[PDB]
């Protein structure tokens, strides 16, 4: 099997690296970072996301697999000292492949496409933020605020936690919309509570009056000018997971904020 | 097709329900209270529970239909002034169903089982709320605080959104788990955030000292003493609604939050 | 000076106790536990509030101290190891005294008066809780909820805190007020946010429609039947605290809920 | 009395603007706009935030009105249809002053200081957020997340209350302290809870690693670099208001949030 490896350039990281490179030399494992059908990310989930997003064009010729070097590491399932036996379980092919979905987001001008593993969120260029809210074509709210988050199931410890969203297991095809600091009185409503669409629902955002946003992907973030849409979906396309022990959302959630 | 109308039992719900009736006696409609396969409630959202309540034996037998003469109506599809053209609609069998999920909590001793259409909750019976949770076997976190509450779908807007659930599209077939103020200090530690469960998974509440409960399912509230276990899980029974116009759930909770 | 200790019944804390006796004998200090001027707690926070309890009618002539042998002990300011140093510090007189606000809670039928060193709340006798909420005679709200919580300063670091409430030094002569799950849709509405009454304000709880009421001050938890008002304001009386080394609240919330 | 009169600039403001300085020809009153003693501000609450930073010299030679054109119109008294009531009852002098307190943000390299009426904000220059927070030089938190903010008594209504911050009478003499979206996990940890600090207490922001900072103080942002530190204390000075009518703070809180 193909297979490249990331790493997050600290010294441990690239050590580690070139111990599971010369591990796989003994397995003949070719070694290609154009066309791998397994990606290691060896650092936090930073670097996992930038794993991620170097293959958003390949994501079902590839498992993915994270070693955990960094600070938190919710993506990853091993650490530094198993990494020589992932090397022997990896070559024989005893694993099982897991799916999480995805968040497709879409610009519109007068298109640009992404892919979120964690989530996709808007805020204004500076200045006051304010959109309306459709769901399916009805128009639900306008939201005055600092921003929004839309999260996919694996991102929901992320960003979208720091927001009062829920957690929500990855069987649930699903992605959820939270409030960045929403203007409530007499005159200006939101919803509040955060919102969980199922896969076959469009969330589009539409501005009011500014029509500069800073969109982010993951830890990317860029600005569109002269936006007439943003539109949320869940997407057809699903990444895939390499598990060599049954590792579970929740004791994978238990482990990273109660103990352990 | 047998049918049954429920009444708030104030004056207004009690005439419509006469008028009902009589309109119903005009297409050979049998009125029957034992084995109806349609429900009529006539009051708001707390007569709507008792009619479920009502029937829980007979959920797939069933087509339930809510009339607003109450104060939200978050389970109503009609205002009193439609009720003549429900009658006939209904009896020309122009309507098409609808189904949301349910929730199956289980209390064991040394078993009772009950259906929610909103959510159970559990309190202490007066004193300290202490109980582990067990997700799928996994212990994952003790809880120190006032209570625990679990909702189904449409539950969501209800006693979870006030304390801070998410809102959750009923075509997902889930549960979620809130917590009633939680303790968090040095000590003391828990999620925090909501938890939403698929369908397939059980979590399970287990004493940790006083082994009495307050459990509440919908309006009802029961004392449970010497408990050895409280068991959620998706229920596999769903209840169904009759729909003769396209009322979106996410227009309903415009309605009910935002305005109109 | 008179004295008195009151232990939380283990076995550390009544040795401990005995230990701190027989040292004060060394002194020609009176064990009097009518009229003391200093009562020691040895145990936690709630052992801690029943020393204070006992006294309520003393506390101009009192200055209370707390040991830790809890588990939190956040009125502590003494580890069991420096029981011994105690002793010595307190005959010689070496200490200066800190004064923290109180909250006068009163309850009127068709009046009872507490004082509250953590908060007195407010829940309904069973069934729903729905109260007019009434400050310096102006009326503010109808609050339809679970209850609400009044809390002195040094009350925030408690159920305020865990009902989303603003931690506040206890300089500050106020009183706070937090919701437990308000409900808020298009025909109900609350204030949300947490409320800071000055010293001079006044803020009284009116019946709706059920007039009994689940009302609590610290551990304290008494039924009241057919209630006209409950009334909040910052109490004229307040604790008086024995210090020996600074140790400021910041530092005292750092340590129970950050670290250390 | 020297007066001056600010406008939102629309063209019901600008005439409001035009007819009271007609009224206030009739009784021998200078408009000068260098040093006036009564500064009426016609337009919303940003109108007024900016009426105050013109005169922020002169603080204490002023006394401030403010006129809701608007929407919210927070620190607003009057009507557009009282407006000929107030000219007369201003030009006789009738009306007794009332004063709320400021905030001082103060910013150093390697010093500028900053009045704030509603509050000032702290975050990133793009990237993550992460400060150490200093209270009376006592290093109570390291904070990672979006940002912090610092409120005025009279600024808890304004952006702290969109971050979950508590309304505070402006007779307490105080500054509150809310966080955006923090970052609590395993390795980092916050304490949630708004702060409420005391006149005499001094809380200082330090830079990790990043040092450049997008700092606001209510309308105005900006760009600060190589930031050494920002420390907030609550100002030795106040704003005036003249007063001609009772209209308690929460009066004002109740209808801006609650209903007329
Ligand atoms: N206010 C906030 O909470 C906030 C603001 C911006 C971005 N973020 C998160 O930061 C992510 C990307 O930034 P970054 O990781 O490259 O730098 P980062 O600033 O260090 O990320 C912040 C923390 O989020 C953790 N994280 C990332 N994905 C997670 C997940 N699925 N579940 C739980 N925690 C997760 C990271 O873990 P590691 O320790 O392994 O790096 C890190 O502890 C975004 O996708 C976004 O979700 C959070
Ligand atoms: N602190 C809280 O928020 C709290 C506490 C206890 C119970 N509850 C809710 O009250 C329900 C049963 O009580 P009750 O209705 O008989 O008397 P209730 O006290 O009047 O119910 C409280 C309010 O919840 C509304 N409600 C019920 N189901 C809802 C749903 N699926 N979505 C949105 N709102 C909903 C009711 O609507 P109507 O105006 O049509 O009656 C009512 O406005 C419980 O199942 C529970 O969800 C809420
Ligand atoms: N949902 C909640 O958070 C909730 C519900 C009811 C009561 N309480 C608190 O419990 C207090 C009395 O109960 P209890 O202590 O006898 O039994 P308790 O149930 O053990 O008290 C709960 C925890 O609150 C801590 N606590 C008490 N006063 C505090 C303060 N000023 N700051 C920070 N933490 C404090 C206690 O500390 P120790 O470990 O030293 O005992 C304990 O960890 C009440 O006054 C009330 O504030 C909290
Ligand atoms: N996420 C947020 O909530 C957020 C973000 C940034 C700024 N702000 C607030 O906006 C203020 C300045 O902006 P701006 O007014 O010029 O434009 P703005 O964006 O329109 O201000 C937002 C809203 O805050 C209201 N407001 C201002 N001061 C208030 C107070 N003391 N109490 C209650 N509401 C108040 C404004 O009232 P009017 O309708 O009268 O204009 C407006 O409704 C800032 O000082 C800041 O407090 C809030
Ligand atoms: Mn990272
Ligand atoms: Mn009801
Ligand atoms: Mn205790
Ligand atoms: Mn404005």
């Amino acid at each position: 099997m193909k297979y490249m490896i990331t790493s997050k350039g600290d010294e441990k990281s690239d050590l580690l690296r070139l111990n599971m490179i010369a591990g796989f030399g003994e397995y003949d494992m070719e070694y290609d970072d154009v066309e791998p059908e397994i990606v290691i990310s060896i650092g936090g989930d930073g670097t996992f996301l930038s794993a991620f997003h170097q293959y958003e064009e390949r994501l079902d010729e590839i498992a993915f697999i994270g070693i955990h070097t960094g600070h938190l590491g919710f993506y990853a399932d091993f650490r530094p000292a198993e990494a020589d036996k992932l090397v022997k379980l990896l070559a024989k092919g005893e694993y099982q492949k897991v799916s999480y979905p995805l968040l497709k987001t879409t610009v519109k001008y007068g298109e640009a496409t992404y892919l979120a593993l964690n989530e996709s969120t808007v805020k204004s260029s500076g200045g006051p933020f304010v959109v309306d809210v459709v769901i399916n074509d009805i128009h639900f709210e306008r939201f005055r605020g600092d921003g929004l988050c839309m999260s996919t199931p694996s991102g929901t410890t992320a960003y979208n936690k720091s927001l009062g969203g829920a957690l929500m297991h990855p069987s649930i095809e699903a992605m959820q919309l939270t409030e960045m600091a929403s203007i409530n009185n007499r005159v200006y409503r939101t919803i509040g509570s955060p919102l969980v669409f199922p896969k076959h629902h469009v969330v589009s955002l539409q501005p009011v009056n500014d029509k500069d946003f800073q969109i982010s992907v993951d830890h990317l973030s860029i600005l569109h000018r002269d936006v007439q849409e943003i539109r949320y979906e869940v997407s057809a396309k699903k990444i895939h997971f390499a598990r060599f022990r049954s590792f579970p959302f929740w004791r994978r959630v238990h482990d990273s904020f109660i103990e352990d």
